[PDB]
């Protein structure tokens, strides 16, 4: 829902003087993130590092209902492994809005994979593995199986939208900044952005419909990235009008460098041209769970 959702202040309120802020994690047009470390946010006696959304200076009332809208979106959302983790809030008097969130020590999964290319193998001790690539795939279908149960809809469902923590545990967030529109053009880098229209399933760019079997769409691109290990979608092709049709008539990607055939046939499944005929996210759980356990069988 929104902004004008109650607030359970005994849940989720967290003191202000127990948030010590760091350093900036990501900053856009509408609001900034930094890292923090929070004394006993999780109940127990420990210091945890953790990301704050808040405002810039000089924001509005828009702004305002806009981040207040997120923390009460989350708190619907509730608690899921794979997903973005909710640990407090500071919304009374005395200081700024702040929305608290895990922080993810290894940060989007897109730059992530694309700094192991070197370090991959199918099947070495800080090497990723296989295994290790239809487990990420599987656990963002196991957050969006769940988000789909909170009738929830990503819209934007990319790599760079995976946050990935420590023990290989990657999260489904949204960001909500818009980094790449906003960021000083000295400082851009290759890389840096990316154009979410190669993420949108057709009737996304012709019809302006986003649903859940959208997001099973962009799932299958998001699998294209893992299995790419963090390369750019349709790689060469121009994103015009042309593209677009070619794609409404059946044109897809061809397999990336790093999948198995299992692997290329689920995004080809992802990539129905038919929204009811793409798998749904629970049918991706079952099947994507049993790749990764017949890929750590023995003989
Ligand atoms: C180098 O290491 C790193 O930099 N590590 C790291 N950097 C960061 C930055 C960070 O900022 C964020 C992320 C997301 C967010 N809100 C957000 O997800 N909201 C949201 C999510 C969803 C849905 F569907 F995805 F679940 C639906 C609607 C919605 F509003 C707020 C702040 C959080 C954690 C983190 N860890």
């Amino acid at each position: 829902h929104c902004e004008r959702l109650p607030y359970d202040a005994s849940k989720w309120e967290f003191p202000r003087d127990r948030l010590n802020l760091g350093k900036p994690l990501g900053r856009g047009a509408f609001g900034q993130v930094i890292e923090a470390d929070a004394f006993g946010i999780d109940k127990t006696a420990t210091c945890r590092t953790v990301a704050v959304k808040m405002l810039k200076e000089g924001a509005t009332h828009s702004e305002h209902r806009a981040l207040m809208s997120e923390l009460k979106i989350l708190i619907h959302i509730g608690h899921h492994l794979n997903v973005v983790n909710l640990l407090g809030a500071c919304t009374k008097p005395g200081g700024p809005l702040m929305v608290i969130v895990e922080f993810c020590k290894f940060g989007n999964l897109s730059t992530y994979l694309r700094s192991k290319r070197n370090e991959f193998v199918p099947y070495y001790k800080d090497f990723l593995t296989l295994e290790h690539l239809i487990c990420y795939s599987f656990q963002v279908a196991k957050g969006m199986e769940f988000l789909a149960s909170r009738k929830c809809i990503h819209r934007d469902l990319a790599a760079r939208n995976i946050l990935l923590s420590e023990k290989n545990v990657v999260k489904i967030c949204d960001f909500g900044l818009a980094r790449d529109i906003y960021k000083d053009p000295d400082y851009v880098r290759k890389g840096d952005a990316r154009l979410p229209l190669k993420w949108m399933a057709p009737e996304t760019i012709f019809d302006r419909v986003y649903t859940i079997q959208s997001d099973v769409w962009s799932f299958g691109v998001l699998l294209w990235e893992i299995f790419s290990l963090g390369a750019s979608p349709y790689p060469g092709v121009k994103i015009d009008e042309e593209f677009c049709r070619r794609l409404k008539e059946g044109t897809r990607m061809r397999a990336p460098d790093y999948t198995t055939p299992e692997m290329y046939q689920t995004m080809l499944d992802c990539w129905h041209g038919e929204p009811s005929q793409r798998p749904t996210f629970s049918e991706l759980v079952e099947h994507l769970g049993n790749l990764l356990q017949a890929n750590a069988q023995q003989d």
